């Protein structure tokens, strides 16, 4: 029976960004040594949604057991039985709860990897049930909505004034890397004066501390994981230079809101980073998310 078992919803990230692709699992027993489930996921930093319905034979006290590296998190019927969410060789962790023979309940279990060796394995006990992995016969993938991928860039509030007030247009940018050189990118101005918002998410390469970079000809300011770390509005000189720094872990989406004012000079804002291994350069739009 090609239909039994849960949907998996596979991520390059590992909090449930960057969606790949959806698969019908017939059991959780995975062992990815130090690999990755599927060529189209990349080593290090995923995580997988298993969702579904589960159908005890037995009307008993069942454990349910998942064994993972790194962490998960398991409910059935709603329940939130299982709750370790963190860095941890292969372990076991179970719990309890009381079923009814024949009954469909709600089970959902999210996983992560982080890094080294990767394992996601889910079993049950009762009086009358041996612990085995639970099969794919007592397993029904849930369907309804698929995931999104998200797009990449930001989404950007292009306002015509310097004061974020008067909205004319909103539109995904691929990056922050504009040099407008005279021809506005709003019209029916008063005085070249517009501003910009960009919100969305942001991932990094690595796990240390990141420095951001803004070249603007008029006022910044820049939030990271909702810390503001660039704030210098009023400024008037041409490519003028901030920066503000921030730990940032790979593997996961970081807000960002980026504010821009032009107070009639030609535009130019340029969003940058770097970092230890990260060379400076302009923020790609692959690490940029529309959300
Ligand atoms: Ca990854
Ligand atoms: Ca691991």
């Amino acid at each position: 029976g090609s239909h039994m078992g849960l949907r998996g919803e596979y991520y390059n990230n590992m909090d449930f960004s960057r969606f790949q692709f959806v698969r019908i699992d017939p059991c959780i027993d995975f062992d990815w040594g130090e690999g990755t489930p599927d060529q189209s996921i990349g080593k290090d930093t995923y995580s997988v949604r298993w969702t579904g319905k589960v159908e005890p034979r037995y009307s008993e006290t069942y454990t349910f057991y998942t064994v993972t590296d790194d962490g998960v998190r398991l409910w059935v019927d709603g329940v939130l039985l299982i709750d370790k969410w963190k860095s941890q060789s292969a372990t076991e962790h179970s719990e309890q709860i009381y079923l009814e023979a024949g009954k469909k309940y709600d089970i959902k279990m999210e996983y992560y990897q982080h890094v080294r060796a990767a394992s996601a394995k889910l079993m049950w006990s009762s009086k009358s049930q041996q612990k085995e992995i639970i099969p794919s016969s007592q397993l029904y993938p849930s369907d309804g909505p698929l995931p999104q991928k998200d797009v990449n860039g930001l989404s950007a509030e292009y306002y015509g004034d310097a004061e974020l007030k008067d909205k004319r247009f909103t539109r995904i940018d691929d990056a922050i890397n504009f040099n407008w050189d005279k021809d506005f990118p709003v019209g029916e101005l008063k005085d070249g004066k517009f501003s910009v918002r960009w919100v969305g998410k942001i991932d990094t390469r690595y796990t240390e501390e990141y420095t951001f970079h803004t070249v603007a000809n008029g006022g910044v300011r820049v939030w990271i994981n909702n810390v503001l770390i660039i704030d210098n509005w009023q400024n008037q000189g041409k490519e003028a230079e901030n920066s503000g720094k921030i730990e940032l872990k790979a593997g996961r989406q970081y807000d960002i809101k980026v504010e821009y004012c032009n107070y009639g000079e030609p535009a130019f804002i340029k969003l940058l980073w770097s970092s230890q291994r990260q060379k400076k350069e302009v923020v790609p739009s692959k690490n940029l998310f529309a959300d």
